[PDB]
Parts: C-alpha cells; sequence; structure tokens
C-alpha cells in the first residue's frame, strides 16, 4: 500500500499493454508469470520484483540484455530503480515490504551479473567503477552480507584476471617431414595429417570454449558493436575462413595433378582424424572446403581418389545434407570432448532474429519483444553443453602458432582472393572434356602419406 508517485519513480506506471505483456496460456496459469516483452523499466521492474523472487529471468535477462540495452544504461537503471523515493503521505511497511526487498532483489542481480557476466566489468573499466562506487555507498543493516558477497566475487575476478592439467596420458606428438623447430618447413604436406587434426582440435577447442552465448544474443556479430560484443565469436568466425580458405588454396596452387589428389587425400585424412577426435568443426571446415566452388569443380582429382578416401569424404558432406540432419543425429550420439560445427548456432539464430520483431510495437514506445531473447537462449544455451570437457592432447606450440597465423588471403579481400582461386581452379582443370593439362610440381617433399594410425603412439 502507497508506493510513490510513477512522476518520481518510473518503475511504478501502473502494468498495461502500453508497457508489459506476460503470455497468457495454460503454462503461465500456476505461479510465476511468464514475461513476453515490455518497455526496458518495466523489465527492470520485473527483473527485481518486491513480490518474488525470478531466478530465471535474472539468468534470461543477464544473458541476452545486450540486443536491446547497454551495460552502461543497465547500471544506470539498476541504480534508479534502487534509490526509491518516500510515498506520497497526507515507510515503515513500505521500507520492508518494498524497499528492502526490491534493493536486495538488484543486489542480487549485480550478484549473478558479476559471477556469470564479469566480461562485460573486463570490456569496461568505467562500468566496473561505477559498480564499485555505487556498491560500497550502500550502507543498509540488511544490504551487508549482499555487498560483501559481491566485493568476495570482483575480488575472484580481478585475481583470475592476473594468476593445463592432464588427467590421463595424452598422445605422443606425431612427426612426418617437418621436424620440431623447423617452423620454415610447415607445410600442409610435412606436416603429420594425424597431428595437424589435433592442434587444429585443440586450437579449435579453445576458441569454442571462449564463446559466451551473449555473443551470439541478437545477431551482435553482425552489428556494429561486434568487435566488443563478439570477441570469441569473431576469433572463431576469422579462423573458420583462413582454415577453410587455406584448405582450398592448398588444393588449387598444386597444379601438378598427382600432387593436388595427394593434397585432397591428405585432406580426407585430416577429415578421418577430425572424426575420430568429435571435431565435427574441423570436418565441416573441410566439408565447406571441398563443396567451394573453386574445389567442388575439380572432377578430375576427385575421381582419382582411392574409393575408401571418397567414401569418408562422401559420409562427411552427408552430414551437411537436409539441414544438417545426421550432423545433429551424430552430436547427440558422441562422448565429449568435442567440438560442435559452429556455423549452424549461428545460421539457426540469424533465421531466429531474422523471423522475430526486436519489438512488440511503437503504441507503448519501444516495448522490447522479450520472448524472442528466450527463444535465442535457448539456442545460445546448448552451446554451452560442450565447453566443459577439454581434449586429452598435447600442445604443440610450433604447430599451435603456424595454425594460428594462418593467412591464405595476405593483403586482397576475400572477394579478390575467392576470385584468385576461380582462376587457378578453371587454369589447371578447365572448362573443356580434354585431360587436365600437365604441370610441374614445384614441391621436393614426398607425397607419400605416413597415414593416421598413430606412428610414435606405437
Ligand atoms: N568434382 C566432383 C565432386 C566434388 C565434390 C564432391 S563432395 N560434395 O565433396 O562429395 C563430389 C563430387
Amino acid at each position: 500500500l502507497r508506493l510513490p508517485s510513477p512522476e518520481v519513480y518510473r518503475f511504478v506506471v501502473k502494468d498495461s499493454e502500453e508497457n508489459i505483456v506476460f503470455e497468457d496460456n495454460l503454462q503461465s496459469r500456476s505461479g510465476i508469470p511468464i514475461i513476453k516483452g515490455g518497455t526496458v523499466v518495466k523489465l527492470i521492474e520485473r527483473l527485481t520484483y518486491h513480490m518474488y523472487a525470478d531466478p530465471n529471468f535474472v539468468r534470461t535477462f543477464l544473458t541476452t540484455y545486450r540486443s536491446f540495452c547497454k551495460p552502461q544504461e543497465l547500471l544506470s537503471l539498476l541504480i534508479e530503480r534502487f534509490e526509491i523515493p518516500e510515498p506520497e503521505p497526507t515507510l515503515k511497511r513500505f521500507r520492508k515490504e518494498y524497499v528492502q526487498p526490491v534493493q536486495l532483489r538488484i543486489l542480487n542481480v549485480f550478484r549473478h551479473w558479476v559471477e556469470h557476466h564479469f566480461y562485460d566489468f573486463e570490456r569496461d573499466l568505467y562500468l566496473l567503477e561505477r559498480l564499485e562506487s555505487f556498491i560500497s555507498s550502500v550502507r543498509g543493516k540488511a544490504m551487508k552480507k549482499w555487498v560483501e558477497s559481491i566485493a568476495k566475487i570482483i575480488r575472484r575476478k580481478k585475481q583470475a584476471q592476473a594468476n593445463i592439467t592432464f588427467e590421463s596420458p595424452p598422445p605422443p606428438i606425431e612427426w612426418h617431414i617437418s621436424k620440431p623447430g623447423h617452423i620454415e618447413t610447415f607445410d600442409l604436406m610435412t606436416l603429420h595429417p594425424i597431428e595437424i587434426a589435433r592442434q587444429l582440435t585443440l586450437l579449435e577447442s579453445d576458441l569454442y570454449r571462449k564463446v559466451q552465448p551473449s555473443e551470439l544474443v541478437g545477431s551482435v556479430w553482425t552489428k556494429e558493436d561486434k568487435e566488443i560484443n563478439s570477441p570469441n565469436l569473431l576469433k572463431m568466425i576469422r579462423h573458420t575462413t583462413n582454415l577453410t580458405l587455406w584448405f582450398e588454396k592448398c588444393i588449387v596452387e598444386a597444379e601438378n595433378f598427382e600432387e593436388r589428389v595427394a593434397v585432397l587425400s591428405r585432406i580426407i585424412e585430416i577429415l578421418q582424424v577430425f572424426q575420430d577426435l568429435n571435431n565435427f568443426n574441423g570436418v565441416l571446415e573441410i566439408v565447406s572446403a571441398v563443396n567451394s566452388v573453386s574445389v567442388y569443380r575439380l572432377d578430375h582429382t576427385f575421381e582419382a581418389l582411392q574409393e575408401r578416401k571418397r567414401k569418408i569424404l562422401d559420409e562427411a558432406v552427408e552430414l551437411s545434407q537436409d539441414h544438417f540432419k545426421k550432423y545433429l543425429v551424430k552430436l547427440k550420439s558422441i562422448n565429449p570432448p568435442c567440438v560442435p560445427f559452429f556455423g549452424i548456432y549461428l545460421t539457426n539464430i540469424l533465421k531466429t532474429e531474422e523471423g522475430n520483431n526486436d519489438f512488440l510495437t511503437r503504441h507503448g514506445k519501444d516495448l522490447i519483444n522479450f520472448s524472442k531473447r528466450r527463444k535465442v537462449a535457448e539456442i545460445t544455451g546448448e552451446i554451452q553443453q560442450y565447453q566443459n570437457q577439454p581434449y586429452c592432447l598435447r600442445i604443440e606450440p610450433d604447430m599451435r602458432r603456424f595454425f594460428e597465423n594462418l593467412n591464405p588471403m595476405g593483403s586482397a579481400s576475400e572477394k579478390e582472393f575467392t576470385d584468385y582461386l576461380f582462376n587457378k581452379s578453371l587454369e589447371i582443370e578447365p572448362r573443356n572434356p580434354k585431360q587436365p593439362p600437365r604441370f610441374p610440381r614445384k614441391s621436393t617433399f614426398s607425397l607419400k602419406s605416413p597415414g593416421i594410425r598413430p606412428n610414435t603412439g606405437r
């Protein structure tokens, strides 16, 4: 009874379809009403509601909010929420049934915020200055525990900001023609295919484990705030592009037909080791390379593959068909560790982003579509389940450095570079029915694969 005037406290404007929308269905009957959308004011209100706790909304909100609210603005709204004015009189119930419950719900939000999304503060020291200054100003007797708990989390995050443990013997590193410390001799064909697969899998596992759901929500990696909203996603996308184009480049620049067949075969071996390692990211990067317009059209090179190499490629390619029907089946059947195919989460998020309005309307004046953010958090959520299981393989630092530095494009555009691959493809297997032209090798190394049975393994 008796809140302050909406005129001095924007959160207590009356609930109407002007400001807030709930799901009206059989699920929303029992218990905590389910939010479909509202003004950001109204969503903040319900994020810190006096009448009940809402752990599920707090989790979804803090995962998704960056698609509709800046971190600086969220802090401003939680402080605005916190600074609750006195009701209009002619306080004791107001203070214990409204204020204290609301202020604890705010401090609970801050606690989830610094616990699970401290990257927001790592990305913006000013954001953290504002949070530290505000939290240190809270002198409420019952607030004390919460304030201490938030301080302890910030201390732990700052520590680990400044400050690999094998649970079983990892396999011995495999060497082919390229020997350790000879990084200048590192090529697709001089490195061991087993170790190429292992070190790309370690690189790709590391890139994949660093991606936060929030880097995907509201397709933020394509918007202009992407380098800050999606740094880990964009490293992973740039990796995929560089490795996919490196495989294409290795195939199409092998002018000598025998060499090119040996190169395509070696790639397919690498694909088999990716499959053994449940690195489906790796599998579908190679699939991506071999269905590329510049490599797809090399009918003579494909034809000359051993039927067994052909078979492994066909099975891999089929994982991708019918909207990755078989990949999705395979992914649910394997034992981690694994690197999921990252592309399909991007695709399925673009479809969900594109297909749902960011807003319910402009008649209520920016009613945020929250249910849209819930559906995307279900997709980003699936990412999480394979991020907590590391590979029992050893880093080969110079191989790691080679693969981290892959730059097939050089200074050219993606476009300039894919035009080049295509002009090269037409040169090496022209659009005529004559046998493929016969070019000399420029490389001297044996074409012979050591295969994908471990050698030093034993
Ligand atoms: N050059 C014919 C050709 C290219 C590539 C494939 S695939 N999709 O990689 O199995 C199949 C045939």
